[PDB]
């Protein structure tokens, strides 16, 4: 019953591969639905065509800013920001999907895929999904990142939607 969402990733316009995610709609329903709707674009906006603006190898890949493409923008389906739904799920290793924020109850559309165990984020960032297929694609994305987060090539969501 948990939805599965796909991203097709492109590096400088050249296809790279497909990552799919399970969204914990049972454990965090308000958070998951935000991500699901932004991935299908069914509300008229969303992730299709947006980039991964910050990639730090051995830490995480961060994306979802579809309005300013640099970490300062984005918005949720509910409005500019929404609350921290709960912190039931923890950052337990690579593949975890978690919300970026700027303080309590400031979720928008930005997210990060963890490429490490990031336990110091527990209780501050809402975990809402996990990579199901294509962890190897995420590892390939990581190699375009750098220590300060700047990417050497443009990493874009060329297409995205719901698989089930």
């Amino acid at each position: 019953v948990n939805p599965t969402v796909f991203f097709d990733i492109a590096v400088d316009g050249e296809p790279l591969g497909r990552v799919s995610f399970e969204l914990f709609a049972d454990k965090v329903p308000k958070t998951a639905e935000n991500f699901r709707a932004l991935s299908t674009g069914e509300k008229g906006f969303g992730y299709k065509g947006s980039c991964f603006h910050r990639i730090i190898p051995g830490f995480m890949c961060q994306g979802g800013d579809f309005t300013r493409h640099n970490g300062t923008g984005g918005k949720s389906i509910y409005g500019e920001k929404f609350e921290d739904e709960n912190f039931i799920l923890k950052h337990t290793g690579p593949g975890i999907l978690s919300m970026a924020n700027a303080g309590p109850n400031t979720n928008g559309s930005q997210f990060f895929i963890c490429t490490a165990k990031t336990e110091w984020l527990d209780g501050k960032h809402v975990v809402f999904g996990k990579v199901k297929e294509g962890m190897n694609i995420v590892e390939a994305m990581e190699r375009f990142g750098s220590r300060n987060g700047k990417t050497s090539k443009k990493i874009t969501i060329a297409d995205c939607g719901q698989l089930e």
